[PDB]
């Protein structure tokens, strides 16, 4: 079984190794630290036997909505990064990480929408997001360094 709690500074090293094992977008140590410092309340880790086995890293923004059609300014939650170690997948961890972060984005940061980018090839991630009622808003052509497209996926809070 797993539990969830807010990320702390001491977790960063484990988070980074998870990032590097599971994702190609490998952010530097200081990048993790700044997100923890500025958006900590919405930054969670999943824990098994006092080891970190997954995390979600958020960013809180203010700007044009990508749900509304003509220009409207809103507070937005952005999922910068989420990952769960291979051995611990299909247990609801990502789902609960997203729920916790969304609730914080709404209650702590007054966000009224959450969005993210996902590789169009990333079948498991897209499945998860759609189950949580994210909608594909647009395709960000060539969004990744290799040229791969991303879906921008979003939902209101
Ligand atoms: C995507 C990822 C975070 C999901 O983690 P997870 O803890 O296994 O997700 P959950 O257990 O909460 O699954 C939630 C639901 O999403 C869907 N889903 C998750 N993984 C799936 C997969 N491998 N194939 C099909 N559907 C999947 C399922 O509907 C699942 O519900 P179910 O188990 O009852 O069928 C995980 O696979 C991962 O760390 N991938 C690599 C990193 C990554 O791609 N991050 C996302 C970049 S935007
Ligand atoms: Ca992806």
């Amino acid at each position: 079984d797993f539990t969830l709690r807010n990320a702390r500074m001491d977790d960063i090293d484990q988070i980074i190794k998870i990032n590097r094992l599971t994702l190609p977008e490998n952010y530097p140590y200081y990048f993790f630290v700044e997100h923890l410092k500025e958006y900590g309340l919405a930054f969670f880790v999943a824990i098994v036997d006092n080891s970190v086995v997954g995390y979600i890293m958020p960013r809180i923004e203010w700007g044009f909505s990508n749900i509304k059609q003509l220009p409207s300014l809103v507070r937005k939650g952005h999922v910068v990064s989420i990952a769960v170690l291979e051995e611990y997948r299909r247990k609801g961890i990502a789902t609960t990480l997203l729920e916790a972060s969304m609730k914080s984005m709404k209650n702590d940061y007054n966000a009224e929408e959450i969005y993210l980018e996902v590789r169009v090839s990333n079948y498991p991630a897209i499945a998860l997001y759609e189950k949580l009622n994210f909608k594909k808003v647009k395709v960000l052509k060539g969004y990744y360094a290799d040229g791969e497209d991303a879906y921008l996926m979003a939902r209101p809070l």
